[PDB]
């Protein structure tokens, strides 16, 4: 069964926060939540109240566990003040598959985005309008069981959290990437595909080695090839002239390994409808973009995601080997041209069946 | 060395009593809580003094990422009450170097093992009418390390609270007498991977085998076989080690389990059997791969005696079929007597309850 956001309860803020006058992420957050319960009875009504702690049994599943899952997505305000929210609905659909691999509770996703649209409508002067700017938005749900059984939860907890976000970048700026096989973030037999808290707490180390060896972020590895499968928390692209000499974007295939990208999705939605070049989904491992760099048929290497969009990179730290990636010095044409489709896309430029309208 | 330690300290110990004290129990395992909870918290000053207060739920910001990113371990030990009405933990001290090792892969605050222990003693002291006595009883306690920033940046935090809960546990075994389980042996889940974090003791290495375990019990077995490896390498079994006494390839008998090499969590009985069987010295024991394909053929030669876990739930449990490949592989455990688990239990059970003396035991 499900909530529904024609039962929604709204108790309003009686101490609005201050809102700000330099946005950092994920520090900031608005006035309210969206809060609902599950339990033997089902969901119970959900309901927009004022941001606030959460109260949870000291055996909750979700502290011992880790039943835990979330997800991110953006709500962005145009000229007119219209806020729309970018492609919700898969996300809502990646919620879901998280769920049903933790045992958590389904729920409807067009209950779950009616009831987040009317709390981002709630909070909606909070969502901020200068360049490259959004609303930052953070469903989660969590097994709730007091119970040390490591088993399906017969209680859980679904709550949104708002942050206002300031600018990634107005021009890109590139990352540099270690690329060590040491490290591991998924397994084929894994749950790297699926937005689980889990995948993310083992990286923090990872991360801090990354800065000791003077990188920015992490390119993942895996497997005997070194697959390139993921940058930090992004997607990668690598746009070149593939060995059978034909121009290409190439991104790792959903394989298990990777985290299917709502960004990822689009960029490759939106290179196929061009018809400018081949755009495919295949591994990449580093013996083809050593080859690649050496023989100067790389163009482009990004990362995709919710964060910046789309990033580019310019090198990558190969155990002891520094490699220099060209992509500033060939524009970067496809970064950039993606970032403005995006951009009018996202900020309500052109019309487009990929916004949600709040 | 000039510096006080930055760990909290059992000597500023804070004490508050619980003023409606529930009655004991007369019962599933992990749902029956006491009267007290140990908590201490961390910020940006470091540790504050640690505190016995009454069982109470936790208060987290919502961002907090314990929750969001699984900045989260835990641990789980035994304290066990002997006929003098004492009570002693089973080899506490190994369980806070596995829990400071957790902590460090996780980027959460150190602290201070033996202080640590101290302040987990005086909370048994003053639960110490919870710890029950009848056979194959005892007290589960449950030290959990959580990280606690208020913020969506996956980050070291700046904040981190550290507790203890308490639970009674009635006879793993009803009548204490040791039961086989049915294992499910199947390669397409995978519990961890070399490079992984499956040999620390993280909430997130066990939400992802609740469905395995549905799965398990849906094709009629009781546990997961975790298999590794192209070679399916037996690993553990749901949330134990896994031991085989057979007589190997070679013609010597052997106790044998996997090799602590990343993919295997370091079991405190594990080592604990290890240590036990090489004390007797009357039989080859080893850390080795075990692999189903050396398995199939001990068993088609009938040189599989004994198949078991081992973990602070039963200590032993003994295995006595293995669905793998659609095909049900029977074990002979029990026709085995099962005369290793049966000493293994005995021996533990001398230890644990007072009966021998011996270092292993910690007084509360
Ligand atoms: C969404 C986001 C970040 C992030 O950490 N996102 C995650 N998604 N999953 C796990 S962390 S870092 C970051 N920096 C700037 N602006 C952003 O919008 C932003
Ligand atoms: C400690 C324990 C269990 C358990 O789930 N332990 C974990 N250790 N790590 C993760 S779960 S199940 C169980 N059943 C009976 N008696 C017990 O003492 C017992
Ligand atoms: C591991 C990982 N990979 C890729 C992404 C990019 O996903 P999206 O484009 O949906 O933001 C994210 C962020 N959700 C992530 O956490
Ligand atoms: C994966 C795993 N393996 C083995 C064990 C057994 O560990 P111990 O003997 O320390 O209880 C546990 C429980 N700690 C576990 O969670
Ligand atoms: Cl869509
Ligand atoms: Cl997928
Ligand atoms: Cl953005
Ligand atoms: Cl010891
Ligand atoms: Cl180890
Ligand atoms: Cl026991």
């Amino acid at each position: 069964s499900s909530f529904k956001a024609a039962d929604l309860q709204l108790e309003m803020t009686q101490k609005p926060h201050k809102k700000p006058g330099p946005l950092v992420f994920g520090k900031t957050f608005t006035d309210h939540m969206l809060m609902v319960e599950w339990n033997d009875k089902g969901w119970g009504q959900p309901r927009i109240q004022p941001f606030q702690n959460l109260t949870l049994h000291p055996a909750s599943s979700s502290l011992h566990y880790s039943l835990q899952l979330f997800e991110g997505m953006k709500a962005f305000k145009g000229k007119d003040q219209q806020v729309r929210l970018f492609r919700p609905w898969l996300n809502m659909d990646r919620m879901l598959r998280s769920a049903m691999r933790l045992c958590l509770p389904s729920f409807d996703k067009l209950e779950l985005l009616e009831c987040i649209r009317r709390l981002i409508e709630v909070d909606k002067d909070w969502v901020p309008d200068a360049a490259g700017t959004s609303l930052y938005v953070r469903p989660v749900l969590i097994g709730n069981e007091p119970s040390l059984g490591v088993s399906q939860p017969t209680r859980a907890l679904l709550f949104v959290i708002l942050c206002p976000v300031g600018a990634y970048f107005g021009s890109v700026t590139p990352v540099s990437l270690l690329a060590d096989p040491a490290f591991i973030r998924a397994w084929v037999g894994g749950v790297g595909n699926y937005k689980l808290g889990g995948n993310y707490g083992p990286t923090v180390l990872v991360q801090q080695e990354a800065l000791k060896r003077g990188c920015e972020q992490v390119l993942w590895l895996y497997g005997p090839d070194h697959q390139l499968t993921e940058v930090g928390t992004m997607n990668i692209f690598v746009y070149w002239t593939h060995e059978d000499g034909v121009l290409e974007l190439v991104t790792p295939p959903l394989n298990g390994v990777i985290l299917p990208g709502v960004v990822r999705q689009s960029l490759l939605d939106m290179a196929q409808t061009w018809g400018e070049f081949r755009v495919v989904e295949r591994t990449i491992t580093m013996k083809q973009l050593l080859r690649a760099l050496e023989e100067g048929r790389v163009r482009e290497v990004f990362g995709s995601g919710t964060a910046c969009q789309v990033c580019p990179v310019h090198r990558i730290l190969y155990k002891d080997r520094n490699l220099h990636i060209p992509t500033m010095e060939n524009g970067p044409e496809l970064i950039l041209r993606f970032q403005k489709e995006l951009k009018e896309i996202q900020y309500g430029i052109r019309a487009h069946e990929w916004m949600f309208p709040v």
